[PDB]
């Protein structure tokens, strides 16, 4: 007996099932505590039930609270559960409804309706006691098993007692620092059995290696605090406004795995950040000094895919691999052979959200993972950088009753995970999608954010697959986080910044599970989202399409690569269309910003469309826009440029193209986002998805001797289809930059950041300011192809119609020239003004940009090939 689950128990007194009018006259609910039911032979009824009860059809249908919470079942027929039913008892049983047509029940609705709980969860410490609280309303029994030590035998089991769906027990203070697991007896739909499950605590704050046991630690214990921890708020980098944010996206292992200036034993993890004089930390300091404000760290909570036990780690022979040819498939074969047992994974495989990853700690048992995480945050803050966590609330690594990697779904099966209309777990996020639409999932997400903000003094959060998270969850979290104060909680919540990837697809599209955290839905929330429009317009095509499809900054029309993309008029128009999209992005990607489009017609950002016919500009404020051309996913900036541009371009030319891309981000309105390595030409040898490609393909070289281009074809699983285009490029010596190119890229990246932070005009705080002050000057059907001219006005003259934002400059004009030749852009509207080359560029180590000039009589800005030139009018 293994029924599916097409019916829903939505409230205490209502069941929803999508059956006909006649079938609805003979529906009954059946329960068995021992899960002993079966179909009778004859198939004319259900057998082996403890109880059977008729469900009368509810003529009215489902009420508004239900259909609002579960829109996708809004047309289902409703069935009344009689008051005689003991609902608390039945939800602990195997349940079916039947009329022959038999099916199980999806219980989250009723579980929330009856057992939504706002009291203490996890471990609570008092002077004389420790208490444990676990929400498990469908469980038949819960005990706790204590171990002395991470590896020793069970010393004691203690029974918990349930009240209102929550199991609790109180013990003596000596329980502190024991290890434990819950023994949970609960009905698992996937096995149609009541099973004894050994599960960690969803509210865990520490763990033994691999989360095998939960450490009963008091997170407020003084010995877990680095020196001066409680004074960190006072030491944190000032942040006057979210409009001043720039973001640098970095993986913890990539940072220090190859860094010879860090002690061998401390490479790859949290402790590497404590080495202030390391090549890695000096690099971050250099960026921080230039203006960089935030470092976004890839997943650093307890995730699966890396063993916490370091003695199990495997490594390639780097000497041997370095001997292989640049376009060989031997390197990736060697990497792939041990990729399941190496120290490496991006970490998008969540197990327990509230605990630091053990593999990044010096010792995965005991306190090191806590103290060292704090030491990392403190160290970054002390070189002027705020810390953002990549949070992955949208899915779980594992589900079901078995395995070290399943926790949430062991305890309350079928509740923390989202399911389809047959009861099967939804997998669009990767696998085991969460259901933040359910009350205790929403609670756990918000509680977890608060844990990181308060216990670890984390400064911001990037939400992975934010479109899989309910908007209500996002906003409840935002308000909870930003109301934290130093007096009450030791952190200034007003400065905590939230952003995410609001992709809208699969089961959450069209608000089918509720209003989800999509790009369009988060407009007006003040929560940032990644602008994929500017990314794709600059680079060309998209990460799923033909890799050779060119864009504004990879030679579309201007420098064709030989891949057929239409006639000359078609490519010229496509280039101009991408330029429109970029300019909307450069002005904060706003709904209402008015641009003269490539046809000459004035259009709002929302009126310029993507291929799906959706607005390019979709935000209400520049702080809702995260502008980027690169991130951990897909090809690195250096790699996408190396693929899309004409093969005959020199590496020197490509280096200028890299700078153009990062400069478009760095001088944009909204919040610029950089992938770690943009600034040093980082390559993964064209790996399109390097999550499991090891240290070999993900190398971050802070000696600057290499950029990791030409270290073999990348791993076959994600890349083999494109090996034919990769091989000749990786093999060509002219594609590979030397140290000189890498250092040059870094110097110009530093300079463009200095420029951003030299004027408040690049960082306007509201849409009104952008609409009033930002103008583009190379527009319409006769625009000069390959040039964007962006002017930003400040108060000038006597009694001006705007506030003076800039004490040094009354006007800024930025010319982005992607043409492989000098251009002269005449802007007679800006004639007879006091424009000069920005002082940073006058003193640039790049000789080419110094040649940029302005002619007053004509308003002519002369800009060399493949250059971004910034002109200022001094006060
Ligand atoms: O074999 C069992 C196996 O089990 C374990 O492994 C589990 C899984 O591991 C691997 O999965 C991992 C991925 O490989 C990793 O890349 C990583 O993926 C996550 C990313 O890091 C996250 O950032 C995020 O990314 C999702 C998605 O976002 C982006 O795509 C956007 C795009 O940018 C937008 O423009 C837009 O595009 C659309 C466009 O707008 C439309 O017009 C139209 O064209 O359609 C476009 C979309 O089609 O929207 C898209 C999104 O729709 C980004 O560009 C893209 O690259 C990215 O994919 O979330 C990612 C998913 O989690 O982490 C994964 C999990 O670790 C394997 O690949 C899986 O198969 C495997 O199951 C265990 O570890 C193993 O040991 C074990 O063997
Ligand atoms: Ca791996
Ligand atoms: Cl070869």
């Amino acid at each position: 007996f293994m029924p599916d689950a097409r019916a829903y128990w939505v409230t205490s007194d209502l069941i929803a099932w999508n059956v006909g009018e006649l079938e609805a006259q003979s529906v009954c609910l059946y329960a068995s505590r021992a899960a002993a039911m079966s179909l009778s032979p004859s198939n004319g009824g259900i057998q082996g039930y403890d109880s059977k009860v008729e469900l009368q059809p509810e003529s009215a249908g489902l009420p508004e609270t239900v259909t609002q919470k579960f829109p996708f079942i809004s047309s289902y027929r409703a069935f009344r559960v009689p008051s005689s039913v003991d609902v608390a008892s039945l939800v602990k049983c195997q349940l079916v409804v039947a009329s022959v047509d038999v099916t199980g029940l999806q219980l989250p609705g009723v579980l929330d309706d009856m057992f939504a709980y706002t009291g203490p969860l996890g471990a609570v410490f008092s002077e004389d006691s420790v208490s444990l609280h676990l929400w498990a309303p469908t469980a038949q029994g819960v005990s706790v098993c204590f171990f002395d030590g991470p590896a020793g035998p069970a010393l004691e089991t203690v029974q918990l007692k349930e009240s209102n769906g929550v199991w609790s027990v109180t013990g003596p203070r000596e329980w502190e620092n024991r290890y434990y697991l819950y023994e949970v007896d609960v009905y698992h739909p996937t096995k149609a059995q009541v099973l004894k499950c050994l599960a960690g605590d969803p509210y865990a704050r520490s763990l033994s290696a691999n989360g095998a046991r939960t450490w009963l630690v008091d997170i407020n214990n003084e010995t877990l605090k680095p020196a001066s921890w409680d004074e960190l708020a006072d030491e944190k980098p000032k942040l006057d406004s979210f409009s001043d944010i720039t973001i640098y996206e970095l993986h913890i292992r990539d940072f220090s795995a190859h860094d010879g200036t860090v002690d061998s034993d401390s490479r790859g993890g949290f402790r590497a950040f404590a080495y202030q004089a390391s090549a890695g930390m000096e690099h971050l300091r250099k960026l921080s000094d230039a203006g960089l404000t935030h470092v976004h760290l890839l997943p650093s909570f307890h995730f699966a895919g890396v063993d916490d036990i370091k003695s199990n780690w495997k490594f390639v022979d780097e000497c041997e691999l370095a001997t292989f040819p640049p376009g060989s498939d031997m390197q990736q074969a060697a990497v792939v052979a041990i990729q399941e047992e190496d120290p490496y994974n991006w970490g998008y495989n969540p197990v327990l959200w509230g605990v630091p990853k053990g593999s990044y700690a010096s010792d995965p048992d005991g306190p090191s993972r806590i103290i060292e995480y704090r030491q990392m945050v403190q160290a970054l803050n002390r070189i002027g950088l705020r810390v953002v966590m990549d949070v992955v609330y949208n899915h779980l690594d594992s589900s079901g009753p078995c395995g070290i990697s399943s926790v949430l779904d062991k305890i309350v099966p079928g509740y923390y995970v989202r399911r389809d209309t047959n009861g099967q777990i939804e997998n669009s996020a990767a696998m085991n999608n969460t259901a933040s639409e359910h009350f205790m999932v929403d609670r756990l997400i918000v509680d977890d954010l608060l844990n990181w903000a308060v216990n670890y003094k984390v400064d911001g959060f990037r939400f992975d697959l934010m479109g899989h998270i309910m908007k209500r969850t996002m906003m409840r979290a935002k308000s909870a986080l930003q109301s934290l104060t130093t007096d009450a909680h030791g952190v200034d919540g007003s400065k905590i910044y939230l952003y995410g990837a609001g992709w809208d697809f699969a089961e959450v599209a069209r608000n089918q599970r509720g209003i989800n955290g999509s790009q369009l839905n988060m407009s007006g929330t003040g929560i940032g989202s990644f602008n994929d429009r500017i990314r794709d317009a600059i680079n060309g095509g998209n990460p799923f399409g033909n890799p050779l499809q060119q864009g504004f900054n990879t030679g579309l029309f201007l420098e064709p690569n030989g891949f057929y993309q239409g006639n000359e008029a078609d490519t010229r128009r496509s280039l101009a269309t991408y330029a429109d999209q970029i300019q909307i992005g450069l002005a904060g990607n706003l709904r209402d910003y008015v641009l003269i489009s490539h046809t000459g017609e004035a259009k709002k950002g929302s009126e310029i469309h993507t291929f799906d016919g959706l607005p390019v500009g979709y935000t209400a404020s520049p702080i809702e826009t995260i502008n980027y051309v690169s991130a951990h996913d897909n090809e690195t900036l250096f790699d996408v440029i190396s693929v899309k541009t004409p093969m005959i371009l020199s590496v020197d030319e490509r280096c200028r193209i890299n700078h153009l891309a990062s400069s478009m981000m760095a001088l944009s309105q909204g919040i610029p986002f950089f992938h770690a390595g943009d600034e040093i030409l980082r390559s993964k040898s064209i790996d399109r998805d390097s999550y499991n490609s090891g240290d070999w393909f993900n190398k971050l070289d802070f000696t600057y001797e290499t950029n990791n281009w030409g270290v073999g074809l990348p791993p076959s699983e994600k890349n083999e289809d494109n090996w034919p285009l990769m091989k000749p490029r990786l093999e060509n010596p002219s594609f590979k930059p030397a140290k000189g190119h890498i250092l040059a890229a870094l110097d110009s990246f530093v300079d463009i950041l200095k420029i951003r932070y030299s004027s408040p005009l690049f960082r306007l705080s509201t849409a009104n300011d952008i609409k009033q002050r930002v103008r583009f000057h190379n527009t319409g059907p006769s625009l000069v192809p390959g040039v964007i001219v962006m002017g930003i006005e400040d108060a000038r003259g006597e009694s001006p119609e705007m506030a003076q934002l800039d004490t040094n400059f009354s006007y800024v004009v930025t010319v982005f020239n992607v043409c492989p030749h000098e251009v002269s852009m005449d802007i007679p509207a800006l004639a007879s003004m006091g424009f000069e080359l920005h002082p940073v560029q006058v003193n640039s180590s790049d000789t080419l940009v110094r040649k940029s000039a302005y002619e007053a009589a004509t308003g002519r800005f002369t800009v060399p090939g493949r250059t971004v030139s910034v002109f200022v009018e001094p006060r």
